[PDB]
RNA sequence: AUCUGGA
RNA sequence: AUCUGGA
């Protein structure tokens, strides 16, 4: 019933006119004090991987210096920053100053001590927003103090291949597109976000660049906006309506929202979508709950801090078919480890559509239309992916 | 449940 | 994208 009750929206802008965006300027020295920890470390080989970048479309010949961890570092207790997805810089004037801040690493239900349920009573208070989890890659946007609009993949940008557009390419060729529909420029956007002091956080869903798990066509394709962050060592994100509302204005696409009061409320809403991995008509594949937390409770501050919730059915058994349409197609016996009956009823659909259209065994190895394949299979059985995977 | 190690 | 040894 509260899968019935509770619909993601995109329409929170119209509630933004009372809200303020946080703002919260960067301090040079403790940029510094960063950037010195991270040095040093990337000098012990707590590892950290630097990589420096020329900004190809600075006027200045800006550089930023992309800073990366392993995952579960994050789970150790005093980093110098837990950002996930860091690119820093030095202005013409010789500023040091953070460029590109993702969110913090956060985590699975019960992969971590904070993310046990029992945890999450205790140390989060709400409201909690139920932010639609979009399936590609994640893209970055900000602005440089020189004017230039600077969009990176999670730790790179630029392009080294001739042949092939890198992701963060891909992404700025979206981006380029969408603001001349609306009649804005890159600059314009680069200035924007530098007023704020903030990142951009967007998915890239497109599958005629790269297929994922859930079909993105023409019509759904584009960049998914669903965070904006500041450009600071601590973790400080905007309120979901005020992502909606910048979105608008900016012509991305919008991430659906869903706000719960009560935790209780959460954990059922969940564990419902759950059975069926589905959602107001629609495949869901996760969620990433927004919400606040303190060190020890009642006491201290209270920041921004997410977890992430995410439905393994019918999607293990999608990544089971793609993975056994790639040993048709190159000669190997598919691994076929659960779903055993429908399983095998998915290959022998493979194999017919093979022996009539040979056309598509190039294009599967190409990674392209292995979804079009799930879902032509699904229909065929007039069955919904969640069917498949309950069939035991 | 918990405690602890690696990645 | 997160897995894994032991008590
Ligand atoms: O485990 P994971 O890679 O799925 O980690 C989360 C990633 O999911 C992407 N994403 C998509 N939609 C969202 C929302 N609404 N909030 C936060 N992250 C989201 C990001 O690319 C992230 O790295």
């Amino acid at each position: 019933s509260l899968a019935s009750r509770y619909k993601a929206s995109t329409d929170y802008a119209k509630d933004a006119e009372g809200l303020t965006a946080p703002y919260v300027s960067q301090d040079p020295q403790e940029t510094a004090a960063l950037v010195r920890a991270l040095d040093d470390a990337a000098k012990k080989g707590f590892s950290v991987k630097k990589t420096r970048y020329a900004v190809a479309s600075s006027p200045t010949g800006a550089e930023v210096d992309s800073w990366r961890f392993n995952d579960w570092d994050y789970k150790k207790p005093d980093l110098p920053t837990y950002a996930r997805g860091l690119f820093t810089t030095r202005t013409q004037h010789g500023v040091p100053e953070i460029a590109v801040r993702g969110y913090d690493k956060f985590f699975n239900i019960d992969e971590t001590r904070d993310t046990a349920w029992s945890a999450i009573r205790e140390r989060t208070k709400g409201p909690y927003e139920l932010t639609l989890k979009e399936n590609g890659c994640i893209i970055f946007i900000s602005g440089l103090e020189d004017g230039t609009l600077l969009v990176c993949s999670k730790h790179s940008t630029g392009d080294r291949s001739d042949v092939a557009l890198s992701h963060s390419s891909a992404g700025e060729k979206h981006l380029e597109a969408q603001l001349e529909r609306i009649g804005k420029t890159k600059e314009e956007l680069a200035r924007e976000l530098r007023k704020r002091n903030a990142t951009a956080v967007a998915e890239l869903c497109d599958d005629s660049f790269e297929e994922h798990i859930l079909a993105y066509g023409p019509d759904k394709a584009g960049l998914y906006l669903h965070g904006i962050n500041l450009n600071i060592p601590e973790f400080i994100t905007y309120p979901s309506p005020l992502v909606q509302k910048f979105a608008e204005d900016w012509g991305f696409r919008k991430t659906g929202l869903i706000i719960i009061d009560n935790i209780d409320d959460v954990k059922a809403f969940l564990e419902e979508v759950a059975e069926t991995g589905a959602h107001d008509g629609r495949d869901v594949e996760g969620f990433v709950i927004r919400c606040k937390k303190s060190t020890n409770p009642g006491v201290g501050p209270y920041h921004d801090w997410f977890f992430k919730y995410k439905f393994e059915e019918p999607y293990l058994m999608y990544r089971q078919w793609r993975e056994c349409t790639k040993a048709l197609i190159s000669g190997k016996q598919p691994k076929i480890k659960k779903h055993v009956k429908i399983t095998e009823e998915y290959l022998l659909y493979a194999r017919k559509r093979l022996a009539a259209d040979p056309k598509l065994a190039k294009l599967y190895n190409q990674n392209h239309g292995i979804i079009k394949l799930r879902n032509d299979f699904l229909e065929y059985k007039n069955m919904k992916g969640t069917d498949a995977a309950n069939l035991e």
